[PDB]
């Protein structure tokens, strides 16, 4: 109940979520940030009204909070960089050549030595200097280091969400739907490459990317930026992402030869009794649709195979959470409420399974049975990049913690390389739209003082890591709550 | 614990929420009928996904709901007329003088005789004449009818919602943000004035417009069309559906010397224990704006005095459902969940009272002390055009009618001019973006095969409308539930 | 579906639970009495607290509440008569022959003429006279009623639970455990069918004779009397029980020709999948043994045939109101809890049916089920002289009313021979050990000053006396809650 | 927010709800075994059917939980010794002399070395030196040992409940109503301080006596033997008991100079705004009844003073779970229920505090108000001998356990002499009546397996006794739940 010698144990977090919180250290140039203290998005609601600025300030904060997560075994960490903090200004005019098939796809992104060093007069060199400060200080304790390029937020003079939502797309600078964003990804891609590439053990194009179109541009009550319903809009968007993700990774291989992947939201998709094999083509079109793209170049029905998309995911960082359960085939299977994600806070859910705080229900068979379909389907090495649970109480983290360790235990025992796991933040965090009522961690912030208190989970953290595994005195976790 | 003679007891509906259900009765022209069949509206969740024309079909049946409200002791019903059934092409040719201040206000529209012909060469005839035919109906059986112009759904013509959308209202008919919508509502308030005068025995040009630009520009969560955020665009919709109001009336009376009024959404405000008296502005400025100014021609702090707007409210309809709880003074009262409209579904109030299915807080007082402050403020008669209870289960109805009954009788008791109480519905109906999961009837509806089960509420109101009051046997349910 | 010509439709009570209230009419001779003002019972929580003496006071209002139920259309009403206070003082000298069999069965008991001229003489007049007032009363109106002559008070010199309880039921006048009970319990049967007779179109020698017997000596924790537990003390007092019932029956017959029945609680037994017919000897064992000897004169495996027990039940009282669920059949089927009468206060079973304040599983197809069985065993006239639910806010009667009334129909419907439905209560009174707080009524009390409110149960219960069935306009309720 | 050098830190423990659960080391000869295992009282309810055979099995696991409870810091264990295993047949014949008052109270035992060295010929040899070998393994370890004498089971010879029940207490082996008790508990205290004296710092006569005989003949439906609903049993034993401590006391002093005590069952009690100070008497009869009388030999308005009953209280053990609140002066103040002991499993109460699985409320605060008001009444040195919580998901014990060790450091950092605190468990165990539905530990047990888990609150534990008090990082959990 151990696992193998240079298995990974920690947690991830990001940019925007952490960093502020201690005056100086906002970073206003984002949509993200224009968007949470937006009084619009506000009155109506699509955001908390809470703000990143009284988060639990990382961005100061780093050496303790590094210090905690040694104290509690945490050996790797991932973390992300944001786009805006490094370029607050326009990219757009370091040309670079950019090569264009006949469809009008960015099949190929040439940043050079020269292009690196143009782009680096551009660059915020304190924002460059102090993210190299706090990794280097989390690494040079002789720990690993993820390190993610995107985690969501996007540069204003890319992305005006306000205006694109009261102008529409084309009369703004409308994030992903501008192609642009491609070229401009993979310089941004190049010069972290080239200027932090030591740092990492491994990269990460993007967090979740699927999360960022379908939100933006689909789910627009959850409160994402631009909010701006369109089903078309969406495509668009993932087009443009799956492209940046190619294209960054093309580029960042040209300055760092460490395995490049993406950390990906998957939802563990169920249904019926013995319905139909349909649903198998539902989850290809919507659940492993982009994942497939850019590892195989291409997908369900749909002979078309583009070399410049495929073989560019050396591994893949999985964020699991709960699961999502459908009914009927016909041509339509439908989403069954109460169930997974779509739960209500607290409550139970018609498996007798407890719900979070976030209202999504407690399911560890979802992550074990995720990781032997994802090894069956992609082969790559994969990493739990990503599991947690909103409960301010810490009546389920424990369990919670327990339970899916074990999954990813009983994948790897039987021989799916999963290298590791992390806990979905050390602390708790600003839970975008959501404001900071959502408290995913293992350690409690205050964020009036900011001081970090332990919630039992942590100690229960501390025991798996320490054992690098889940004691028998632990064993009984590994069911429910 | 009787009312006066000649007290009006009866229930209210609306031309969208009732009238389809069989077959061939649909108005596929409104911007509603559009928004709620919408793709992405329905993916998104803005709307259930729940269809009008699977309604109670009252377009074909309302002989039968007619009977069934005389058989409960109805004396009195307050209906609209659907602009888009009217006039499902556009009228905006019809020329017809329009007088324009300096401020490009629109203080006066003639439409004559000729206009009316006119008019009603462009009416559908067959939609205009089973109108008639249906309020007749009810009116020959020797009870009285209130006709409301307006209740939410524009014709397709004036208002493209999913259009506004994505382009923005200067790319697309954007309804009342259209200053031309007054003088097109001006016109079809005189054809029906002209065309359907005889019927009722008062007019009320408008249903809750607060609720449309609050629910259109403002809370976009909420799944109103065209689900346009914009604080700019509220103001400028609110704007133009008072002018409309104050034009309808003029129009009305050149046909109908009739009582004109407004039917209007109001929630009982509340706040700390003495913060300050900031609140009352803040009312003025939130709620009581907009008959204010169609009553007394001017707002707070805005000496502005415009006479084309005032002195057009002979009697005011009051919707009261439920209150709405505000904190602190500052320059800033803020809202306080887990009160009133904030609550949720089937659940307690911090002052232990019970939620609607609508987790709208049970408060009968709010109805008594509304009542008096509205006399208070602006001295004219006044009706309780809409109270009711989502409650699929009745658990709630019989004590919350005779609750509000009684708040009514109080204030009627006490020398305030209430005319009258109509119930928000005899039966249940289509809830909007909420579709047929909200249940307001009295009697209830199995949309499937369009039956009329009569809830045991409804037997409570008959023994309300037969006794003209609440009989002392019925006294305990005065209290609360 | 509407049910026979003479179809009765109306409620029970009893003495006990309604009669005191107002002072001066309490019965302080009867074991109950004393065991609910006992001071170690109420401490202990044995028995709530609350007191009869504060009950409905139906002894002094009786023909307000006879006004009450004919308003409602109730047509049949079944009630009975407290022994204690018709022979407050022991009626043991009255010698009278007793026929015992070689076992000592006591198979007859004579009472002759000079027996009942004595025992008038040792009556109570003004009690026996009131009793008469108050039902000639009912039946001098042109309506039914049902005499139930005991329903659980015992006399104290019959019997002194206190007593029994600290010394043993040797050492203490031990009610139903004394076979003198049996000879007694006869005389007083044939006193009261020579005293009040021509009352009555049919007699019910007792009330849920189980519940006593399986309460007082088994479900000690029930507070019931004398709360001794042994199972051996149980059979022998449904032993005695079951011999009062016939002797009761012969002695009846001789002063009245009229139908002589017996009142039984009837739980619907239910279990697994397809464990067994184990279950059936189950039933006949514990549910069906009771009605199985006083009707064929034997039970399960058990030869024993005695015709002094057999063909003396002309008519079956069924008293429904929730069901039990077991499991595994072996030789022990086990019990459920979270069903039937095992629920929580207002929770809901794992079959998603609501459960009443008493904690008890809405079950209505129960009471389908229930009448065709025990017309199949039994092939008696059966009535439903019991059925209702604690529901003090009335959320679910209106429900529970119109569908339990349906199974009814519905058994009728088949053939059944069911001839009528009597609802536990008019109105809320004492419930046993439970004190007031389980409110059964259809009217609703206030035992501070003893005025009758009608809740909208009894509203629906007037349309269907009225209408001697379920009308098309409540058909939905026949449905759940 | 550390506690002294030498503050005892661990948990308490009882024979009968730990020794069985490995085949072959039951003990069938005590009142509660048999209790346990009736038919009668399983099938009333009374006892839960759960056995105690099946229990964690520290008669064969002890060597491994000691090594459990040491690897969390427990430096101190509080535990017992049955009467029965010790002495299965009756030491009545073993005279000793026996002086009596004039009212006949038991004012002095005399058991000599000669009584003892016959007393240890009639002693079961096996299970005494498995007592010592057992408490020997965790002393040995340089840890301490606190034992208590007596913990509720009475060897069969002593009370047969069961009989007691059915019969009377005259006319049955009647436990603590037979005076004698007092005299074989004082041979049998004798003998223990004679055989175990070097074993304990410290002496216990009994566990929560008031619980034996409130229970036992109060409330009854609580499940405990011999159920005999008696205040004037309750008294007698209650008698007895108070009697059986002065006379333990003398005894164990006799052979060991050690501190000897008790360990009481004390509930925070509470009431109303400022309604009196009837409330003081109250307690002082109610709740400070016995140990005033073991302390000051006299109680409230009873001049009575024992000189064999005073100055026998070297230390209080403190047993605190939660409150009682009560309401009303007059002469008769009462309990409201929703508070303390009186709420429901995982409820809140009307303050707004969790509840146990039990139905407790958890209250700390009483804690500290309990421990101050205590030492200014008796003055004495305590020791919170228990204290706990039924709680299987931990969702509530690690903020259990940091609140109430905080209580302690409050009364400690205020000059209370506070000796140290025992959790109440360290493993989850049999719970009485309530069989093992109610789980106390700190570790979970599977009694299946007989495994131990560890729960995130014993982690929480470690942290305290490691640190000997509340680290900073661990103060927010001082608050509530």
């Amino acid at each position: 109940m151990k696992f193998p010698k240079d298995f990974m144990i920690g947690y991830s977090s990001s940019p925007f979520q952490f960093e502020a919180g201690i005056p100086g250290s906002e970073d206003p140039n984002s949509d993200w940030w224009v968007w949470v203290h937006d009084p619009e998005n506000t009155a109506a609601g699509l955001v908390s009204g809470d703000f990143p600025e009284n988060g639990p300030g990382y961005w100061n904060l780093n050496q303790n909070d590094h210090d905690l997560a040694e104290k509690l075994g945490v050996n790797t960490i991932r973390v992300g960089v944001e786009w805006s903090r490094i370029f607050p200004k326009p990219t757009f005019n370091v040309k670079v050549p950019v090569e264009r098939d006949e469809n009008g796809s960015i099949v190929h992104v040439d940043v050079d030595d020269k292009a690196v060093e143009r782009l680096d007069e551009l660059a915020n060199k304190e924002a460059v200097n102090h993210y190299v400060e706090m990794y280097k200080d989390w690494v040079e304790r002789g720990r690993k280091l993820i390190l993610n390029l995107y985690h969501w937020p996007l540069p204003l003079w890319l992305h005006n969400p306000i205006m694109v939502r009261r102008m529409g797309p084309d009369r703004a600078p409308s994030g992903w739907l501008n192609e642009e964003s491609v070229v401009e990804f993979a310089k941004y891609a190049a010069y972290i490459a080239w200027k932090m590439g030591e740092l990492p053990v491994m990269w990460s194009t993007m967090n979740e990317p699927n999360v960022v179109y379908e939100q933006g541009y689909m789910f627009v009550k959850g409160g994402f930026p631009p909010g701006y319903l369109s089903l078309e809009a969406a495509d668009k968007a993932r087009r443009n992402m799956i492209q940046a993700h190619a294209r960054a990774y093309d580029n960042i291989k040209r300055f760092s030869k460490k395995p490049v992947g993406l950390i990906y939201a998957f939802q563990w998709f169920e249904l019926l009794e013995g319905p139909a094999e349909v649903f198998d083509k539902f989850k290809s079109s919507k659940l492993y649709y982009f994942t497939d793209i850019v590892s195989k170049g291409s997908s369900i029905i749909n002979v078309e195979y583009r070399r410049d998309l495929a073989n560019r995911l050396d591994w893949l960082g999985v964020n699991y959470y709960s699961r999502l359960v459908y009914k009927i085939v016909d041509d339509k299977p439908i989403i069954l409420h109460g169930y997974g994600f779509l739960c209500t806070p607290g409550g139970i859910s018609p498996a007798e399974n407890p719900c979070s705080d976030f209202g999504w229900e407690v399911y560890p068979e979802g992550l074990y049975l995720l990781l032997k379909e994802l090894y069956n389907r992609y082969g790559v090495d994969l990493i739990v990049t990503e599991n947690g649970v909103s409960d301010s109480r810490d009546a389920l983290r424990p369990a919670y913690l327990v339970s899916h360790v074990y999954s990813v235990w009983k994948a790897a025992n039987e021989g799916i390389p999963v290298k590791g796991y992390l806990h979905w933040s050390l602390t708790d965090n600003y839970e975008w739209a959501q404001g900071f009522r959502q408290k995913f961690g293992l350690v409690m912030v205050d964020f009036k003082t900011k001081k970090r208190y332990l919630r039992p989970s942590a100690l229960v953290f501390r025991e798996i890591a320490t054992h690098n595994g889940i004691p028998d005195e632990l064993q009984h976790l590994t069911l429910i709550q």
